[PDB]
C-alpha cells in the first residue's frame, strides 16, 4: 500500500477519522494514518513541520489560515489534479470557500465544510421565565433583557453563553457583533464595533455569562448548555449532534439577533479546507483521498450535522425535528457570512482583535481604547 498521513482536530465521532475508515476499507492500494490536533496547535505547528519535513501529506486547515501557507509554498497546487478530477469541480462550491483555497490565480486545496455561528435557545427555561419561546430575541436590546430573566444564580443558570476566548474562538465569535454594528476586521475600531464591545463588557459586567466565557472554547462553553445551566448559547452547527445526545430539553436555534431593529444580519464564514503539502511523496494518492472525502459530502449533515461547502448538494431534511429546524437556520444564517482574509497575516491581525476583547472584558483598557490599538496594528499587519 501507499500509506499517507492526514491531521486534523476532528475528533474521533466527527469527519475525518470516520471518513479515513471508510476510505482505508477500500483495499484501493492506499492507506491514511490518521493523527488528531488541538486547535490551538493546527497551524504554527504544522508550518513548524512543514518546514523541518516532518508534515503530514494531508491537512484539514481553517478557512482563514490557508492563505499563509499557500503563500509561502507550503501547500500543493491542485489546480491541474481538479480540472481532470471526474469527482472535484470549482463550480459546485460556494463563491467564499473556493476562494479561501486559492492564491494568486491556483487552487491549493480543496474546501471541507462550511459553518457560521447562530443562536441556540432552551424553550423550556424561556417557557418557564414568562418568556415567549416562539418570539426568540431580534435585537441586542432584547437578547441582554432575555439573559438578565434567564440569570437565575441560585439555581445554576447563566443568561447565555458563548467564548471571547485569546485564540480564535473569541475572533470568530466578536466579528459578527462588530460587523452587524457596521465594522470590518479592516475597521475594526468604529463607533459600532466600540458598542459591540460594551455589550460584550454588559454580559460579562452583569454576571449573565459565565467568567470563564474570557478562557472557553466554543465547543466547552456549549456543553454547559447542553447540560442546563445556560439558557442561551452562541455556537456553529457542529453542535447539533451532540446537542441533540445531549440535551434534555426542547431548544430552537434562530439568526443572531442584530444591533437596532432591522439592521443587517452578519456574521463570520467558518470551517475548514483540505490541503495537500507541497512536499508530499504521494501528490496523486493524496488528492484520490480528497476526491473520496468530497464523493461523502453528501451525507455530511446527516451522519455528523455538519455543512458542506457547495451549492450543488443543498442539504436535505434528515426527518429529525430539532434537527431540521437547526438546518434551516444554519443555511440561513450563513447566507450573511463574511470571510476573515483573505489574508496571509491572519494569526496577526486575529491577535489583535483577541487581545482588544481581552483587554476591555478585563477592565484594563477602554473598549475605545482597545480596538483604537487593535486598529493600529491591523493597519500595519494588513498592508
Ligand atoms: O474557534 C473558532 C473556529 O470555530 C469553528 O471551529 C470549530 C470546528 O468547526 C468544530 O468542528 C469543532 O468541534 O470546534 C471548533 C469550535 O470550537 C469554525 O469552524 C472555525 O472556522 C473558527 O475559526
Amino acid at each position: 500500500d501507499v500509506t499517507l498521513t492526514l491531521w486534523s482536530l476532528d475528533r474521533d465521532i466527527q469527519p475525518a477519522p470516520n471518513l479515513i475508515k471508510e476510505f482505508n476499507a477500500l483495499n484501493n492500494g492506499i492507506k491514511i494514518e490518521y493523527r488528531q490536533l488541538q486547535f490551538d496547535d493546527v497551524v504554527s505547528e504544522s508550518m513548524r513541520a512543514y518546514s523541518t519535513g516532518n508534515a503530514p501529506d494531508i491537512i484539514a486547515i481553517d478557512n482563514p489560515n490557508h492563505a499563509m501557507f499557500a503563500s509561502r509554498g507550503a501547500f500543493l497546487d491542485v489546480t491541474d489534479m481538479i480540472a481532470k478530477s471526474d469527482v472535484i469541480k470549482t463550480e459546485n462550491y460556494f463563491p467564499g470557500p473556493l476562494k479561501s483555497v486559492t492564491w494568486d490565480g491556483k487552487y491549493f486545496g480543496v474546501p471541507k465544510a462550511t459553518n457560521t455561528i447562530a443562536l441556540y435557545y432552551n424553550k423550556d427555561l424561556f417557557k418557564a421565565a414568562g418568556l415567549d419561546a416562539a418570539k426568540p430575541p431580534q435585537t441586542w436590546d432584547e437578547l441582554v433583557d432575555a439573559a438578565r430573566k434567564l440569570t437565575n444564580p441560585a439555581k445554576n443558570v447563566y443568561g447565555i453563553s458563548f467564548s471571547a476566548k485569546a485564540n480564535e474562538e473569541g475572533t470568530f465569535q466578536f466579528l459578527p457583533w462588530a460587523q452587524m454594528a457596521g465594522a470590518t476586521y479592516k475597521n475594526i475600531n468604529t463607533d459600532g464595533a466600540v458598542k459591540a464591545l460594551e455589550t460584550w463588557k454588559t454580559l460579562l459586567d452583569e454576571k449573565l455569562a459565565s467568567p470563564d466565557t474570557l478562557t472557553r472554547s466554543q465547543w466547552d462553553s456549549t456543553a454547559t448548555f447542553n447540560a442546563g445551566n445556560a439558557a442561551m448559547a452562541i455556537s456553529g452547527p457542529w453542535e447539533i449532534d451532540r446537542m441533540l445526545k445531549d440535551a434534555k430539553f426542547d431548544w430552537g436555534v434562530t439568526l443572531l439577533p442584530v444591533p437596532t431593529p432591522d439592521a443587517p444580519r452578519s456574521s463570520a464564514m467558518g470551517d475548514y479546507n483540505w490541503a495537500i503539502f507541497s512536499k508530499t511523496k504521494h501528490p496523486a494518492e493524496a488528492f484520490k483521498a480528497i476526491e473520496f472525502f468530497a464523493s461523502k459530502d453528501k451525507d455530511m449533515f446527516k451522519n455528523f450535522g455538519q455543512l458542506p461547502a457547495r451549492s450543488d448538494i443543498p442539504v436535505p431534511p434528515t426527518g429529525n425535528a430539532l434537527k431540521d429546524e437547526a438546518l434551516k437556520t444554519f443555511v440561513e444564517q450563513l447566507k450573511y457570512a463574511q470571510p476573515r482574509g483573505p489574508s496571509p497575516e491572519w494569526p496577526k491581525i486575529s491577535k489583535a482583535i483577541q487581545d482588544a476583547i481581552q483587554g476591555a472584558l478585563s477592565g484594563q483598557m477602554t473598549p475605545k481604547a482597545a480596538l483604537d490599538q487593535a486598529a493600529e496594528k491591523i493597519k500595519l499587519v494588513d498592508g
